[PDB]
């Protein structure tokens, strides 16, 4: 059967919250079968735990925030993208503060730390959500869609209206059967356009933001002296964001996501609409990994 996965060993990391600018200590711990991904604020007494599920999303402004009463875990999307790309079902994510550390702005450091610790298969069938019907949400010129597909693929189209894109929309499609999340998506960084800076300022956001954790773009060019990691790094990062948000479903997807100028807000509306429409999805397991429409790396 395709089995559930956890971490083989504990992972420790330190860094800064993109939004908060706070120093944060992160611990990823193995978790039992059917735990899912659970964030824990260990700075609070008692400890406050928030399952990484669509129902716990409280804010979708420039990040995905989990909320339980007055308690937040901000910017979950890049870490959750890492745990989706590595097929992790069960893990405790402990944080000493309100935000996941930004690291280099990408999922790269997370996939490296996790794959350094290793994964552990568990004696329970991995549960998948299979898309059975098309599910579409729009608002204005933004759209986000689930389409039936015997695999997992993400398509994204952005029109950022900026010289750096040379009058073209940026588009990419990745099928994770045939294409490496690790090599082709995980290294795509957070980006900040200087034209958004008075907005971020106005909102007291991106307090931890610098060239160390984001592609910084002025009116014309990437200012990062070492340039881009991918020719299309902006749209590859949008794909990374969407994989992170999609993992709030609580199970790996069998289907296709299409985004059209979509972001955290519309991604989370799509999830809510999918969950609500039980005609459009079912939970499936695979007794034979050889005949399933997806596969995983050795643990
Ligand atoms: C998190 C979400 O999933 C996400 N992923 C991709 C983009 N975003 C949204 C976002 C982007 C920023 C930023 C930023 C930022 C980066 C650098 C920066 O530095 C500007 C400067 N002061 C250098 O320190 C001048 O160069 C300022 C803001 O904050 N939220
Ligand atoms: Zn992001």
């Amino acid at each position: 059967m395709i089995k559930q996965r956890t971490l083989k060993n504990i992972i420790r990391a330190t860094g800064v919250g993109l939004h908060s600018g706070e120093k944060v200590y992160l611990t990823l711990k193995p978790a039992p079968v059917d735990t899912g991904i659970v964030f824990s604020r260990t700075d609070l007494d008692p400890v406050v735990e928030i399952p990484a599920r669509a129902e716990n999303v409280g804010e979708t402004t420039m990040s995905t925030t989990l909320v339980k009463g007055d308690v937040k875990v901000d910017t979950v999307e890049h870490l959750l993208s890492a745990m989706a790309g590595l097929g992790i079902d069960n893990a405790y994510v402990e944080l000493s503060a309100s935000e996941v550390p930004i690291m280099d702005g990408s999922a790269g450091p997370f996939v490296f730390l996790i794959q350094s610790a290793g994964l552990q298969e568990q004696e329970a069938a991995k549960k998948f959500i299979r898309i059975k019907r098309e599910v579409s949400v729009e608002e204005g010129d933004k759209r986000a869609v689930f389409v039936p597909f015997d695999g997992f693929k993400v398509s994204f189209e952005i029109d950022f209206d900026h010289p750096v894109f040379r009058g073209r929309t940026q588009q990419a499609s990745v099928d994770f059967s045939s294409t490496s999340f690790v090599k082709e998506v995980s290294r795509a960084r957070t980006f900040g356009f200087m034209r958004d800076i008075e907005y971020l300022r106005s909102q007291n956001l991106a307090l931890g933001g610098s060239v160390e954790n984001a592609i910084v773009v002025d009116e014309n060019r990437v200012l990062n002296e070492d340039g881009l990691r991918y020719e299309d790094e902006f749209v590859k990062h949008k794909i990374l964001d969407a994989i992170g948000d999609l993992y709030l479903l609580g199970n790996s997807l069998i289907g296709e996501f299409r985004g059209f100028k979509s972001g955290h807000a519309l991604n989370n509306q799509l999830l809510r609409t999918l969950i609500a429409d039980k005609d459009a999805w079912e939970v499936v397991t695979f007794e034979d990994a050889r005949t399933a429409p997806i596969s995983y790396m050795r643990p």
